[PDB]
């Protein structure tokens, strides 16, 4: 008996050897990417044996075992259809029609707040999927960088809860939606911002991360933290929006000064500096692939799906998903929690960092926003997504009408 | 091969025949109860053949086989560990520990609004479980009748959505929590009550059920409905509470008139009569066992777990859980949604109607309310429950730290 | 070779005989209805031979031959997938999603002009399809009667051109849209109403049908036509609406008198009587199944698709479609012609008579009008339909980007 | 089995060889022209073997194969009568009678406003066809160059929507016909010109193409666009016409200043410069064969029929065909939309750029205009054409009286 041989004959045909063009397209059809970090060791050993004999792309029973032996447990669950979406290619084609049915919603206005965001083209539209098992798919402008803006608010909240714990973090920021009331107010009635997803609350959260060290070290700590959430995929920084958001942020300055008398920061806070750190964190750049992985990290209880590493404590992810449910889409949050039922977070660059817990993480991106600040195409996509699969938070995994459950086979 | 045979040797021990108490204790240890409605044919023939011969209580291979023949698909999931809680015996032992730690919380005040709820003892405390598969467990004062009071609000909202649909019903009622600055107002800014879980909204929803018939017919139409949600377990009516809620509903009479003014009911509504219907629906009686099956029907996508009949549409159940999530615990809702993450509804009688979607429904009952109107022991129980199992809506089903997952073996 | 046999083994499986439910579910899935008038002999002889032996139910090669013998030419085009939409099962599955996306549009207000249209519920919403070959599908409230109102204008225009020819009819009525300052004016500068689709023009056209005869026969002559256009499905008359349009038609009276000094009718016209006839023609009743067949006759060059009968001359059908293109949706006509590109007609009752030439006719109905008088749901549906298929008048039948073409296989 | 063999034997006679005149006249009778760009390799391989031995003009099955292998799938649908007009030879003979019945209509007066248009003879008259498959036919004066004038308005509108998209373009110009005495006003009540086919709208459209570059580069971008649209057939520039349109263009200046005041352009517009661009764009030269291919690109969903290239987005072609339907013939537009049912666009030079969607494009040219500005012969031809074939937009492709349908056998 052997796990490697059994997998060999499943791909082999009962034939003697496997061409390695056939092995990787068998692999790519599980949705995995040959660049998966949990597979380097297997593809490190395939570029090795694809120089030893440049003739015969072919692989014995025994040559197969020494390329895959290292990663075999992850490869067979991929090949025994044991990933969270077993027929991943069927699901991606649904992602495709979902992408392109959203593609003809030309409504919306791109943020003119800054010359750096009006800059971005209204025809950009990208959707990226990463499952809790690492299966990936993209369509549209999926590797164009854009800034997270307020899509970083759950990520910095998670970091704060991860390092400091729920109870401390919420001495300083609430945990409830304000109400379609106070788009306008900074503080709840305990003189705390309502929740980490609104600018007043985000700024307070930003004040908590890595106290006692300067703002350059603090920023690097969030960036290496954000690196782990993304499996070390792309996360950058556009100094252009950063310097443009510091010239044009009188209300963050309004909020900041509002927080000082009201003694909403912890002792020793340099508010004007924290405003700079906040402006930096909102100009962090990602793609939808990058961001989809961080989404999937939250989809996966704090484990990065493409590295297997523990990034965020489960307590941090639960809280972060809790509040993205209720507060994550500006004024549209309650409507969104009702009709979509997914923890999501939107940003002025056109991003929606969407999380389907226990299934997949996603990132949508189209710069045209509606009049509540949400990517028009993005909102459309998530409505269609829940309208077609039982990813809604309170769909039943047993009785779900004419919806699909991509989590199951036949 | 034939299931009744396969199941026969599973209990048989490899022995000759199965005594019927050995079969009955094996079944009850799966958590099913011999009175299960989906088991009635099987238990009708065990009582019959234990009259056909008053000696030897043992069961041949066909004597067993033609007693379970009608019900075999359910008995096998029961005996093959295929229910959603496979190790139900330890899970109830946890419910017991959970029950008894809430039992030493002597705080709270019993609602003295009317002599009928001040009548109730502060030492009454009951918790009842019913799973999406029909498994039951109770502890404490579990068959004492009490009125749902506002535990009926999700149930009548579901009924309304089932017959009229989301889009119609929500012409008349909102779908968001007010904000804990608006426990006080009746209407949001589209002049709709904020959501079905608050008195103004329940009252509007009640105005929608079964228009065109008188209040006696409406009441029975809702009552037959609650019978189906409860698998025909106890659903009653306390006329004592109803007549006393007719004296002391100046706020409801306030709300009713405020709503008729603002053109909030559908045309042709007799508001004062709807108020009478509303007081009726709030004085409908249950026990925790009755009501736990009621909750399990929403846990189960609208199928009553102990009868298999479809009671509520999936759209009705999803919306009802969506709004119990955010609006279900009066002012404690946002705190509840954060710390417990379970769709729940409380009532001034001491009830909390709790739903763990895809797993189980429950009803806890202790009349002493805290200063926000929620059962003290109930609130204590629900916090302990999710701190011990990954039932929180945004717990991860794969990575959940030191919590238990009763959905899996060990 | 023989045509009945060839169709026999195509369904037969090569097997036995054909169960007659298997023949009829095969027939219905082409979209035909067993009630089709061109199939009456086949279903008469199938109901007959399912009495000749009450106990079959199967079909010999010679028994199949004598049930389909009279109808074989139509059944083969149905079974050789030679109808204008070959995969009708796909297309109706799309129509359903189109219907359900329009169902969530709660905007609009029902015409309260007369108590007869305010009666109608805002949640009535029906869509019905009939192809140039007779294939049908409906969804929603498709056999609820409503009056054509101004959906009759294209039809009476067609009747007029069919009997009198283009050149005579347009002595009295123009053939161009007014332009959106002239919603308000009755006559162009040749002292003719602008076109047959606006009230002044219809009223003049009403004056041309069946001159020299009294109003009872005139109405009856139009009713014979509309029965023929609908294959004798439901077309009725609402005396309720007619008398209320008799009370509240000061404008048609205003218009009627304005048309009389300017000598706009033919000699010998009794203007007030013509106004009465026009009021009758507007309160004629249909359902969307009924009316969808009327649209399909215009889609089909004047032949009723479900009877094969020639109803309108090609000249009448072309002109009526020419003018529904530009003038058919009130103030929205030019926008509708741009974004939808289909000959359509709207009515105050909530109807939209839509024609996809050479393909199919449809009738959408939801009584809520927008602020220009067009069914909100109808307008929404018509956008999504063309946004989904290459039916736009000026889509290309070869290069049409990511749109669907139901005229094509795969 | 092999297609070059099959096509060889369908042409061959069943004899062993084909004279290559028999192959060329058989090819021209499908209506394709040996100059078709999609046949270039094929004619490269017979320009070559028509030197290997200069007499003995005949072709084996393997020699035939090595010239047509490169172009084989386009050549058989040509020879298996699978083009959208299978019997092109009768259709062109119908186009001929339509040409000659229209040629006897001398009504009209040549545009006399500028000397360069007075220059043109009243008896010049050309009609050229190009089908969605590349079949070509002409009659009369079909590569005498003349300016598009206002026949360019759909093309610059197509370019605009192709690069910028429908929603942007129609921020600045409407999408409906004005009303028959609103020929005189420049703006509707949203302060946009009514549509891209009227001068105010065209002038605004001209303001949208290729912003941020100077007017020499702008003009070159449009001509690269028109080159692709015509499959690189004739497109020129009459500097004579351009100088008469600038000396004598007071309404455009009126329009330009009226639009600038009402802020009808996008920010950063140089109005007097855009008027200059608009005047040159209107002096672009074509022939009827040239333009008929441009028409055929619009008949064909934005793909040029003689090169296979994707030129215009499908969204762009639909909108342009939409608006040529309702707004394309000046005051005669509504009448034309009723009786002809074809998207057409007329110009002061005497052109009518006509499109039969999914079938063919054509360009008519006779300089005598009627009293609404449309070529008399062009208008006559467009009436007779639909009077003969079910090309009317709302003709039925199934029940169509005695009109003939060249699309079927
Ligand atoms: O003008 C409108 C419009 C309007 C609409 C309908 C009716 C009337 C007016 N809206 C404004 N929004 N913000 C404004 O000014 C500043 C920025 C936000 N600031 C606040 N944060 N938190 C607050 N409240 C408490 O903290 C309660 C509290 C609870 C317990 C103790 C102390 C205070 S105010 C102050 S003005
Ligand atoms: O007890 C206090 C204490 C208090 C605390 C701090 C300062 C002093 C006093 N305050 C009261 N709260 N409620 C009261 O009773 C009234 C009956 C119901 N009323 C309303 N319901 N819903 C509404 N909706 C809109 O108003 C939206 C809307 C609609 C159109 C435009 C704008 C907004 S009004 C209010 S008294």
């Amino acid at each position: 008996p052997s796990l490697e041989d059994l997998l060999f004959y499943t791909i082999a045909e009962g034939q003697e050897k496997i061409p390695v063009h056939k092995f990787i397209t068998a692999l790519k059809s599980t949705g995995l990417r040959t660049s998966d970090p949990r597979l380097k060791e297997c593809m490190d050993m395939l570029r090795l044996t694809l120089q030893t004999t440049s003739d015969g792309v072919m692989l014995d029973k025994d040559l197969f075992k020494k390329c895959v032996q290292s990663n075999i447990v992850l490869l067979t669950q991929a090949f025994r259809r044991k990933f969270v979406i077993p027929d991943f290619m069927s699901f991606t084609s649904h992602i495709d029609e979902l992408y392109e049915s959203a593609k003809k919603q030309s409504g919306g206005k791109v943020a003119d707040y800054i010359p750096q965001l009006a800059k971005f083209s209204p025809d950009l539209w990208g959707v990226s999927v990463c499952t809790a098992d690492g299966q990936r798919h993209s369509t549209g402008d999926t590797k164009v960088p854009f800034c997270l803006q307020s899509c970083v608010k759950p990520l910095k909240y998670a970091i704060a809860v991860n390092d400091l714990g729920t109870e401390y973090v919420h001495r300083y920021v609430g945990k409830e939606p304000s109400g379609l009331r106070f788009n306008k107010l900074f503080l709840n009635e305990d003189d705390k911002p309502h929740n980490p997803m609104v600018n007043a609350g985000a700024i307070v959260v930003t004040s908590l991360i890595k106290q006692g060290v300067n703002n350059a070290e603090k920023f690097d700590y969030v960036m290496q933290f954000l690196n782990k959430m993304a499996g070390n995929e792309y996360v950058g920084f556009s100094n252009a929006t950063f310097q443009s958001e510091r010239e044009s942020g009188d209300r963050n300055f309004a909020i900041g000064y509002y927080l000082k008398e009201k003694k909403c920061f912890p002792e020793g806070t340099d508010m004007v500096g924290i405003l700079d750190f906040y402006f930096q964190l909102c100009s962090i750049e990602v793609t939808c692939e990058s961001a989809s992985v961080m989404a999937a990290t939250l989809a996966n209880g704090g484990f990065c799906p493409i590295t297997g590493e523990r990034v965020l404590s489960p307590e941090a992810v639960r809280n972060t998903l809790s509040l993205m449910h209720s507060c994550g889409m500006y004024d549209f949050s309650g409507q969104f929690a009702f009709h979509v039922g997914l923890p999501a977070k939107s940003g002025v660059a056109g991003g929606i960092l969407l999380v389907v817990p226990n299934v997949m993480g996603m990132m949508c991106w189209s710069p045209p926003l509606d009049k509540m600040g949400n990517s028009v195409k993005g909102i459309h996509f998530c409505h269609d997504l829940v309208s077609l699969c039982n990813f809604h938070n309170y769909d039943n995994l047993r009785h779900f009408a004419k919806k699909l459950d991509p989590r199951r086979e036949g």
